[PDB]
């Protein structure tokens, strides 16, 4: 039983020698070794019982990751969980490793358009697959992008995803979001729950940006600040824009802004191709409705020598509908977790 900041691993002796990766809310990651197997693997603790979002949250990426099958997609290698209900107290995921992320790649190294382009179809490509499955990853950012020394990238972090609910989308004005700031659409902050594809798309955008200068496009400090920077850049919404948004609150505040323009992308991106900044200035788009789809960003001509139909695979068994687990007490779920993680014991 080796420790990490602070928290108990219980998946020796098969695995040992653990070694920090990340944290996250309920959550920690970390390498370790596998005996019998010959490999170092990623093993994620989870301790979602004590709150039901969690239990919510946990369910959902698990019964995602068991289903999906791609290779730039993260897998599940196995689950370690105690024998008994009584005894479960944490979920171990264990997951192939992979060297590092895009996060810190970004804040060392340079990139060249042949690996951004490249780095870019992968993520389009995994996106594609979980699109097709009905799912929605609804955190897509640079921490969550994984990378080998070959190039392989791999999006990992399910945790936030649910199925795509498009007649369930409209809220109110301010209403709170989860997911990271930095990568959140515009219409989060105006009249969206984040439960359609588009969202997903946005963020991959602002991974294309920052890919190509090595810092956030829309850095926003806090929560009221995020739209700020967005604005800045794309300028004030137009017309047709605004009578999507019928939300008064947000409209109203939108209407109360001072003209602004948009800033050109090759002012913001001088060295970058023009093909690239075409295909960013179509992800980045303010209306969700006229915002590009993972099908036709692959089928962009900056993505042309990689763009393959028959090699880019989507799901066989796509998810029908989200499963009620917002009702559902922490204790309900925890015996559906249970179930779910039965097959591994
Ligand atoms: C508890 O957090 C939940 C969210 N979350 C955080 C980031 C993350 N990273 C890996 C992973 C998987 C395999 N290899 C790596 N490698 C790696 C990355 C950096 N450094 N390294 C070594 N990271 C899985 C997860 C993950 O699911």
């Amino acid at each position: 039983p080796e420790m990490v900041r602070g928290q108990v691993f219980d998946v020796g002796p098969r695995y040992t020698n653990l070694s920090y990766i990340g944290e996250g809310a309920y959550g920690m990651v970390c390498s370790a070794y596998d005996n019998l197997n010959k490999v170092r693997v990623a093993i994620k603790k989870i301790s979602p019982f004590e709150h039901q979002t969690y239990c919510q949250r946990t369910l959902r990426e698990i019964k995602i990751l068991l289903r999906f099958r791609h290779e730039n997609i993260i897998g599940i290698n196995d689950i370690i969980r105690a024998p008994t209900i009584e005894q479960m107290k944490d979920v171990y995921i264990v997951q192939d490793l992979m060297e590092t992320d895009l996060y810190k790649l970004l804040k060392t190294q340079h990139l060249s358009n042949d690996h951004i382009c490249y780095f870019l179809y992968q993520i389009l490509r995994g996106l594609k697959y979980i699109h097709s499955a009905n799912v929605l990853h609804r955190d897509l950012k640079p921490s969550n992008l994984l990378l080998n020394t070959t190039c392989d990238l791999k999006i990992c972090d399910f945790g936030l995803a649910r199925v795509a609910d498009p007649d369930h989308d409209h809220t109110g004005f301010l209403t709170e979001y989860v997911a990271t700031r930095w990568y959140r659409a515009p219409e989060i902050m105006l009249n969206s729950k984040g439960y359609t594809k588009s969202i997903d798309i946005w963020s991959v955008g602002c991974i294309l940006a920052e890919m190509l200068s090595n810092r956030p496009i829309f850095p926003g400090k806090h929560y009221l600040d995020q739209l700020n920077h967005i604005l800045g850049i794309l300028g004030s919404p137009s017309q047709e824009d605004l009578n999507c948004i019928i939300n008064l609150k947000a409209r109203n505040y939108l209407l109360s802004l001072p003209h602004k323009n948009k800033v050109p992308w090759n002012r913001l991106f001088p060295n970058a191709d023009s093909k690239a900044l075409d295909l960013l200035d179509k992800m980045l788009t303010f209306n969700p409705h006229k915002r590009i789809e993972v099908e036709q960003a692959l089928a962009h001509p900056y993505l042309e020598q990689y763009y393959d139909p028959s090699d880019e695979p989507i799901a066989e068994a796509p998810f029908k509908f989200d499963m009620e687990l917002d009702d559902l007490p922490k204790e309900k779920l925890k015996e559906l977790i249970f179930e779910e993680t039965a097959r591994f014991q």
